[PDB]
């Protein structure tokens, strides 16, 4: 009954995600904190354990999805992914905010004692941020008004919950012991940051002029981010304070794509080595080739989701013949192959 | 168990006019099969999928191909729409008719979708791209087996390939000022739109309106350009289900012959060109015109053969009778 | 050989008039209809296309009276449905079996005389999708129809065990 440990889970996540330290502690942390809070259940000599949810924070294409994905699978308890686009303040078209709850009931198979206990993601939050600017008449429904109707969720309250598909029968199910990992790509927010605390002169003459923000650090950047600067982006101090926590995740650089090649067991290289070898035949990149590739990615502004495209742009006409041809044990992929210029040599 | 070299010469039969189409469909549904024999057993666990987007216009042909392919591999298939406040699960439960409400025989289906681009620039428009997300990526469905229990069977949506098909329009302007060259406007300035299809990428298809993380999931492209006038005869006379041989064999159990000469098909390709729909707006031209032939054929007696000419596809000349 | 084109539209313009082009579809698809059912599925030629038909028209056209006016003329018993009084999922207005059932109350329970039968539905643009406000009556009862024109099995009780009907040889107007 020995639960993991801050390193056994931060090794666990290491062979499914490269270059993002900062945020693995925070996730290990949390969920080793989360085991001992439900476990002990204001049993032992300390009464009223409280919560602390998590707040990622990050550019588009980084890695935030995955570690929510991959955490799910050494996970004991349940797990879910939604998205707040989609959520509306009680009453419009949209959608009710206990959809959330729904599709985490789906994964527990309707266990209310096993659910309370699960963890829940949420993505796109960037969207939820004031939008009319101090609104005027029009009462933003996508906007402000998401945030109060989830204030009462994050803190802990019974719910309704639609049993088998409705819209007479709802069960309460309470959300106080529930963690929740909110994230999603802030767009601005550096500048906002960088405004902020880079700058303490005036226009005039006899202000003093501060010399700052030599480089765009987009990583150290975020690191310094605080409450207040949230507030100036929308978010309502009362949300903040639902999400003490913090996490800051640098982009992705060049070198760091070819690890994402090489290190994680679900890289496509290996994928496409393993599509081989039920087969019995070898495959090969060299690194020549994979260097390449990363300027590739970034030439297109893609990022390493769109990295698919170069790979089966490339092994298309040779998937096709590999089947049909026969007495071929390895193949070999060169940088040349990759421009189209020439074709990948191939082992008799 | 087949092969793409197998599966090409299949689907040729059928489809003709499209061959970098055919190399795409055949490794990807080869692979994409090959998983399903041999899942995370072996060393590379986790096998991601390949989604796959079909781009060109409309009328292409790009329903056959999913139609076509679908009753080649003993599998089942649904057709899905663009238009259809996720309402994503109708999907789910479209695809367990055919199969018999199967998990598993399911679970190896594929889907298609029409009209892609209509909703690219709201919970109807770009707030379905960011719901499929998660459907192209894997998610399950509750999905009430029979109608009903008070219970619902689980099947997940990794193991079931998409294929989104649409026809981008005005792309083309964004491609040309990219990568061939920028004008259109100036004097000195450059004033068939395929060849420009063959060389398109991503970034293009993010000032369209998509969401770059929408296309990351579809890393696998197909280009049905366009379709050739030659191509559309050979349609009409290379399938065994021509329109051109039903009629014929609607009236060889009623003991006349049909005849159908080249001089008058070519001139239902200008029709069909004039209308911008493709070999979706076919039989209206062909019912139309027969339309006066069929209703008093039964009337008529001692006619062997009938002959059709391409005044007869205006209108203008009556179809010449043989006796 | 009981249908003839040139005469059925002869009787129609005895109790309809002003259609000229629509009398002819109707009686190409009603004996392309017959036709088919002659030789099923024998001929040469595979993946024949359906016959059906689509009435489109303002009011007081006529639509509704073509349906009567056929079935005096026509032997194959007839039923005159509606599209409003449709529901989903056993509620009580109304379920798509029922157009069966009526139907074999009009052929006696004849099912080798009810798959040569025709049918009628009035008001089809009530059915038609809408944005949400549960909305049953809309695309819920297209999926009963569209599986049922499509060609399937419909249990239905044999004068109130259940009997199985074809429907790929019946015609829907
Ligand atoms: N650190 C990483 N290591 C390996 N693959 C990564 C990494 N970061 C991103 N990826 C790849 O990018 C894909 C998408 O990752 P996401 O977590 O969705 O990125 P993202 O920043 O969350 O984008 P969003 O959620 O739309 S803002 C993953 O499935 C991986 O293939
Ligand atoms: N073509 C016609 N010739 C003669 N009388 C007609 C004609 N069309 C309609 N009528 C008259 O209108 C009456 C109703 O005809 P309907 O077929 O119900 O018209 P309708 O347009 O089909 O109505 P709906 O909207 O389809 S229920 C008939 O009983 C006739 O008196
Ligand atoms: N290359 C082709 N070969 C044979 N038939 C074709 C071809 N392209 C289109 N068709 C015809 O077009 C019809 C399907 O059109 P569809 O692909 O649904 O149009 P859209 O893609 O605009 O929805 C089929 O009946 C098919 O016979």
């Amino acid at each position: 009954s020995a639960l993991p440990t801050p390193h056994e889970i931060r090794n666990h996540l290491d062979d499914y995600v490269i270059g993002q330290e900062q945020a693995k502690k925070v996730l290990a942390v949390a969920v080793y904190n989360h085991y001992k809070r439900l476990r002990n259940g204001d049993t032992s000599n300390g009464v009223e354990l409280g919560k602390s949810n998590i707040l990622l924070i990050g550019p588009t294409g980084s890695g935030k999805t995955l570690l929510a994905e991959t955490l799910a699978r050494l996970l004991d308890v349940p797990f879910t992914m939604a998205d707040a686009t989609t959520l509306t303040e009680a009453g419009y078209v949209g959608e009710d905010v206990e959809n959330i709850i729904q599709k985490l009931l789906q994964k527990s198979d309707y266990d209310v004692q096993k659910a309370q206990r699960g963890i829940v993601y949420i993505d796109q939050i960037d969207k939820i941020s004031r939008k009319s600017d101090n609104p005027s008449i029009t009462r933003d429904v996508s906007g402000e008004g998401v945030q109060q109707a989830l204030l009462k969720l994050i803190e802990g309250t019974v719910a309704a919950v639609p049993p088998q598909g409705g819209r007479q029968e709802f069960l309460q199910v309470d959300t106080s012991k529930i963690l929740f990992i909110c994230g999603g790509a802030f767009a601005g927010l550096d500048k906002v940051i960088s405004h902020r605390v880079e700058t303490g002169s005036g226009i005039g003459f006899g202000a003093t002029v501060k010399a700052k923000s030599d480089k765009a650090s987009e990583g150290e950047l975020l690191a310094q981010v605080e409450p207040e600067d949230l507030i100036k982006f929308g978010l309502i101090p009362e949300f903040i304070g639902r999400l003490p926590v913090v996490a800051t995740l640098n982009e992705l650089s060049e070198e760091a794509l070819i690890q994402i090649l090489k290190e994680p067991k679900n890289a496509l290289t290996k994928q496409y080595q393993a599509l081989f070898n039920l087969e019995g035949v070898d495959l090969e990149f060299r690194d020549e080739a994979l260097d390449a590739i990363a300027k590739k990615a970034m030439a297109r502004k893609t990022g390493a989701r769109g990295l698919r495209s170069i790979v089966e742009a490339a092994l298309l006409d040779t998937m096709y013949d590999l089947p049909s041809m026969e007495d071929v044990e390895k193949v070999v992929i060169d940088e040349s192959v990759i421009d189209g210029q020439s074709e990948p040599l191939l082992i008799y």
